[PDB]
């Protein structure tokens, strides 16, 4: 867990404009969030770089475990191996609103990180999910209770939302 240059925000909230994928190289953390869908089915944004920088074994792994227990629930979550990125993947399904699910499970998703002492995780419903990335970070503030290290790989969108914070 040597996670380097992030701000502190809250006592158990840090944030740093960087790539997760290469985060988790670098610190090797305990646990690392992937923005996951129901499926599992990591097609594109952040699902698709972490499980592309695990040479696609995360997929493999991912497909097994639906077969076994089917998808999850919109606000759940499961954990499964870290490959080479982590000792652990907490994969969590934060509310696509752009497809209409709704933006109170937010809260439910970041609940589930609640379960692990320390976390490298991206903001959960942000990008193409369509969550209002500010509203996002409020929600993480309000609901994390353990330490979590959001990586955010935009540094105009880092500068508004340290910005949003300090207000
Ligand atoms: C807001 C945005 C800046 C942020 N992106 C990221 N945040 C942190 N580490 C990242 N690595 C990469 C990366 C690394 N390689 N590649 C080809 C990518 C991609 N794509 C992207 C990324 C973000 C946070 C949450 C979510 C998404 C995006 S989404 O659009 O994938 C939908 C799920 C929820």
């Amino acid at each position: 867990n040597s996670f380097s240059g992030y701000l502190k925000l809250t006592d158990n909230v840090y944030i740093k404009n960087a790539d997760i994928v290469e985060e988790a190289k670098k610190v090797k953390p305990t646990v690392v969030v992937n923005a996951a869908n129901v499926y599992l089915k990591h097609g594109g944004g952040v699902a698709g770089a972490l499980n592309k920088a695990t040479n696609n074994a995360m997929q493999v792994e991912s497909d097994d475990y639906i077969a076994t227990n089917g998808p999850l629930k919109v606000g759940g979550s499961c954990v499964l191996s870290g490959h080479n990125l982590a000792k652990h993947c907490l994969h969590v399904v934060g509310p696509n609103v752009n497809k209409g699910e709704d933006i109170q499970l937010l809260k439910s998703a970041y609940e589930n990180f609640n379960q692990h002492e320390v976390l490298l995780a991206p903001l959960l419903s942000a990008g193409i999910f369509g969550a209002d990335p500010i509203h996002s970070l409020r929600v993480c503030v309000d609901t994390v209770r353990t330490n979590v290290y959001l990586a955010v790989f935009d540094k105009n969108l880092y500068d508004k939302l340290v910005s949003s914070f300090l207000e």
